[PDB]
């Protein structure tokens, strides 16, 4: 079994160019993230000699 | 055989500054996903001493 934890920060930049209209833009942001994987697994392995 | 669950949370934020339209947009996010991963191997080896 597998649990996490995430942290993140965010960001954007984008401003506009058009006939007559500008524009700015700035941004945030915080991103987590719970994943549980449960994994079953089985093996063979059958050896000679 | 691995049915893996990947809670979310999530925090967002976006703005676009402008002369009189000025946009802004903060957010959040929630999510899950039910991924239920299957895999096969098949394998040889051939060691001599």
């Amino acid at each position: 079994t597998s649990r996490t934890h995430t942290s993140e920060v965010h960001g954007n930049a984008e401003v506009h160019a058009s006939f007559f209209d500008i524009g700015g833009s700035v941004s945030a942001g915080f991103s987590n993230s719970n994943s549980s994987t449960v994994a079953i697994d089985h093996s063979l392995s059958l050896a000679g000699e």
